[PDB]
């Protein structure tokens, strides 16, 4: 007997289609604007200078203020280490009132570094007539945060805020904060000294001024995309929920319908996405239905035949940022998943197409910032079961940035996705290319597939002489090798030129392409694609 997924071409365009819907949802989070807050004023090449008097420093330590304990000292010991690690060798020099200047100002800088931005290195001078540079350190902490503006639970606060009143100041915190508080309120941060009955000397206060932002957010999208033969028709009705139980959480609702004529299908999608922070931490769980029927209703044998078949995955996501600053952003994570799916003919189910899988992910993701350029990527591990140690690599590149086309303002766009497969892939984990998610300018009725794959989106968009438009041409190329893959069938090249407006809460985009290369089995035909969403 003949094993045979009918509708493995349908379930290939939605996962492409669920992958790019959890993409968006998760570029909508705002982030904090690239800044460069360590700036050096002067470099600090040469800290030591020949001077009129000076004195032969034999210690750098630093030294404890009033109050302070050691353990709180402990923290910042990475300032006397970058003094004594500079290859000047400061230790031992004849050191005068200018070199001191610069040494301080060097230390400083590496507050500044590490994101101490209210911290302070002050100098012990006294103990300079033994030959000792004392440092120390003017810990700057926070006072109070005071919501000028908005309303915010104090359990928002605590969940959103990875620090409390009376912690030490630090700029990444600040902003980790600011971008979990972005999520459901427009934000304004400001950091002002504290002030008693008329100051407190080390303390500061966070003023927040929030505005909720809209609570409920629709979007209904239709798109009409095809050959000039055929094509599929979609309705998308998009939910976004803001802050719903107070936790400065999001959730987010999706269904869809699509009437596929290259496959003669019909297809309906309801996906549910929810999503907290806590903190440094990201935590997001996310469930899809998916349905089909496929085949004539009415066909002129009078045997109708049906293939139908539903399927469901859950997932559970777990992320936490280990690294940022003001030009970037680095997350580890984890997911867990459970898929399930059954197919039927006629309303009799076919056993050996049922299939529960389940597994888990392991994965890195960074954002860098450079100019106005945007540049963010991430590396998947998954591992699932059946019913063996499958693993896949999975792997994301995208980088975005203006710049000057023929005297006029431009944007460039590069999206870049790959998978490489150590052992045997089932026919649902492989790669495949040609369509609108994978290589533009391709219907998608034939796909090339392998086990191994990768492909790279490339697009170029110009401001319209009319407002909020813009032209754009696109260049995509997909790559398909290793098992399940024929030679000579292993590449595609389309290309994509269309246009895109926005006309108060109504987006039209419509593009006509063509395949460029592919093999014989391609048709290289004309495409053509519509899409018309609304918000409100
Ligand atoms: C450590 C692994 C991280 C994930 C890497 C997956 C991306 C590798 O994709 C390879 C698939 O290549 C298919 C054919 O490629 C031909 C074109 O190659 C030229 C560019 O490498």
């Amino acid at each position: 007997s003949m094993i045979e997924d009918v509708s493995l071409p349908s379930q290939v365009l939605q996962d492409q289609r669920l992958k790019e819907l959890n993409q968006q949802l998760q570029d909508q989070l705002a982030q904090q604007t690239p800044y460069q807050n360590t700036k050096p004023l002067q470099d600090f090449k040469h800290l030591v200078v020949e001077e009129s008097p000076c004195v032969t420093v034999k210690e750098i330590s630093l030294i404890p203020l009033i109050g302070q304990s050691e353990s709180d000292l402990q923290q910042f010991n990475f300032v006397i280490k970058a003094i004594k690690k500079h290859p000047q060798n400061i230790l031992g020099k004849c050191i005068g009132t200018q070199s001191l200047h610069n040494i301080v100002n060097y230390a400083q800088n590496e507050l500044l570094k590490k994101g101490f931005i209210t911290s302070q290195i002050v100098v012990s001078p006294q103990d300079l007539n033994h030959g000792n540079l004392n440092l120390s350190i003017q810990i700057g902490r926070l006072n109070k945060i005071v919501i000028q503006e908005g309303k915010i639970s104090s359990l928002q606060l605590k969940t959103g805020l990875p620090f409390k009143a009376g912690d030490i100041v630090n700029l990444k915190r600040l902003d980790q904060g600011l971008e979990n508080l972005k999520r459901v309120y427009a934000v304004d941060m400001q950091i002002t000294p504290a002030t008693a009955q008329k100051e407190l000397t080390g303390y500061s206060d966070l003023i927040l001024k929030l505005q909720a932002l809209q609570k409920v957010n629709f979007n209904l999208s239709v798109d009409d995309s095809g050959n000039q033969d055929t094509g599929t028709y979609m309705g998308n009705i998009g939910i976004g929920i803001n802050n719903p139980f107070h936790l400065n959480d999001i959730l987010s609702l999706n269904v869809s319908h699509s009437l596929d004529d290259f496959h003669e299908s019909l297809n309906r999608s309801y996906f549910i996405s929810y999503q907290l922070p806590v903190g440094y931490y990201d935590l997001g769980f996310s469930y899809n239905d998916y349905q089909y029927r496929q085949g004539t209703v009415a066909p002129e044998s009078g045997y109708p035949v049906i293939y139908h078949g539903n399927s469901q995955q859950a997932n559970l996501n777990l992320s936490r940022v280990i690294s940022r600053s003001g030009q970037h952003k680095t997350s580890v994570y984890g997911k867990l998943y459970h898929k399930e799916s059954q197919s039927f003919l006629n309303d009799i189910e076919i056993n050996v197409l049922h299939r529960k899988t389940s597994g888990w992910n392991l994965g890195v993701q960074h954002r860098q910032y450079l100019g106005n350029a945007v540049l963010d990527g991430s590396i998947d591990y998954r591992r699932g079961m059946g019913v063996s140690r499958a693993p896949l690599w999975s792997a994301d590149l995208r980088y975005t940035t203006p710049f000057l086309l023929l005297d006029k303002p431009a944007q460039y766009r590069l999206n870049w996705r790959g998978q490489y497969a150590p052992k045997i892939l089932v026919p649902n984990d492989r790669f495949y290319i040609g369509g609108r998610y994978s290589v533009r300018g391709f219907d998608g009725e034939l796909m090339l597939s392998g086990d191994n794959g990768q492909y790279v989106q490339q697009e170029i968009s110009l401001n319209a002489p009319i407002p909020n438009t813009q032209f754009y041409m696109a260049v995509d190329q997909g790559w398909v090798n290793g098992r399940n893959s024929i030679p000579g069938q292993r590449y595609l090249l389309g290309s994509v030129l269309g246009l895109r407006t926005y006309q108060n809460s109504f987006y039209l985009d419509a593009f006509t392409g063509r395949g460029l290369i592919a093999p014989d089995s391609i048709k290289k035909d004309w495409v053509t694609g519509f899409s018309i969403n609304l918000s409100y």
